[PDB]
């Protein structure tokens, strides 16, 4: 039933060793996207999960996050709001910066697209360190939105992101997990 | 019926003057994405249009193209294949470079994701000069795929892209047009 669907999704994901550099096992969701069965099931399962949750908006980060969050938004009948790298959004934004191993990056959101009252689901392709999602959550909360759920296709629990998101009050759901 | 749906889509799109620089009228699809009615109708109309076309794959370019092509792919029950900026795809790629006003850029696709026989629909947010779509088409055709249709939310016919795509043998369909 679901174990079989979850397995077919997991099997559809390819692993590319040593990309982008030696040691990393890259989990490639493009092999899932190209399999209509695996892709459609992914969206079904993520949106099923929040069907009674009261969600009013879905937020996904650029660019692979768009591929899972916008279809979940359409499946729930709610608007989709992107969080982008800087200088890509044309109306008024706020921004949040997040530490990387070396250096910092920044994400932005349209100030008009979240307002007090909104219940927001974050959806992304993959949870690693959690830094992007932590910055996204702070963006949505600055704008009065309530977020307590982030959903992913893939969780890499060894990298600590779930743990970090837990400390921000976010519950994470992932379809599959790799070690 | 449809004139009313097309109008509601057009009205949902905001225009930001002088972004990213003076003179440009930026057409912002994020106001459409945040309106579940306008977003859902957009995808309905694009996928309706190709419902009897024999499509086996949809190709969309990063990043806003993902927001329209992947939902069309799911609506047609076909796989979605991204075309990306360089160094973002992990398996074997080919690439195409395209002239910009100043300088050049490049797009890549996974060689395994298109093969002879595939009938490919390209879907993007907006048609301006046509340079990205021309490079995408050459990528898909190098891999044995047949493409004669590109679909957009928005066409800016003054910028010449439709004309250029016509000369590559591509038929373009857009929901709306601005001047
Ligand atoms: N091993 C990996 N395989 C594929 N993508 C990854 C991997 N590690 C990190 N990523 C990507 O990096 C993004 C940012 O992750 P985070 O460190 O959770 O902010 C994720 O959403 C993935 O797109
Ligand atoms: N006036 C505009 N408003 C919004 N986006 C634009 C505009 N002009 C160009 N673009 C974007 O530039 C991308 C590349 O367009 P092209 O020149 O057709 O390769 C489009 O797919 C749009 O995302
Ligand atoms: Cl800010
Ligand atoms: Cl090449
Ligand atoms: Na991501
Ligand atoms: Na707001
Ligand atoms: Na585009
Ligand atoms: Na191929």
């Amino acid at each position: 039933k679901t174990a079989q669907q979850l397995k077919y999704i997991k099997d559809s994901i390819k692993t590319i060793p040593d990309y982008p550099k030696a040691g990393i096992l890259f989990r490639d969701v493009t092999s899932l996207l190209e399999n209509p069965k695996a892709y459609s099931a992914s969206i079904e399962l993520l949106s099923e999960h929040y069907s009674e949750s009261g969600v009013t908006k879905v937020v996904g980060t650029e660019a692979r996050g768009f591929l899972f969050g916008a279809p979940v938004a359409l499946a729930l009948g709610v608007g989709f709001v992107p969080v982008r790298k800087p200088g890509k959004l044309p109306r008024e934004t706020i921004s949040e910066s997040y530490e990387l191993e070396y250096g910092t990056d920044t994400l932005e959101i349209h100030t008009d697209s979240i307002q007090p009252g909104d219940k927001v689901l974050v959806v992304d392709d993959l949870l690693a360190t959690g830094g992007t999602i932590e910055a996204t959550v702070k963006l949505i909360r600055r704008l009065g939105g309530e977020v307590v759920h982030a959903a992913f296709i893939i969780n890499l629990p060894e990298l600590g992101g779930e743990a970090r998101l837990t400390q921000q009050g976010i519950h994470c759901y992932s379809l599959v997990s790799f070690d």
